[PDB]
């Protein structure tokens, strides 16, 4: 759906664990783009987007970022369903076709 092959071609090179790692960096990077960052400087993967400053605004463009980033289909309260970019990145594996 939509694309997937974009990021899916990434995870194809990883194992589920490294697939976590790569978008634990991507969701992070996106969240960074949202929040005002350029190197995920003020982010955490152990801390929830709540603390990152997301809400019914930034989470929306972040969620938007993840779907744009991955090509998969995420949701409105995505990062509030999955607390951390860690929980979200692994959530991005759930979207992945078998390889993930």
């Amino acid at each position: 759906g939509s694309t997937a092959t974009l990021l899916t071609s990434k995870l194809a090179g990883l194992t589920a664990t490294e697939q976590r790692a790569v978008t634990r960096k991507l969701v992070l990077d996106q969240a960074a783009s949202v929040l005002g960052y350029a190197s995920t400087e003020s982010l955490d993967t152990h801390e929830s987007f709540k603390d990152l400053g997301f809400d019914s605004l930034t989470a929306l463009e972040l969620r938007d970022h993840l779907q744009t980033a991955t090509g998969l289909n995420l949701s409105s309260t995505l990062i509030f369903d999955h607390p951390t970019p860690h929980a979200v990145a692994e959530h991005l594996l759930e979207q992945i076709p078998g390889i993930g």
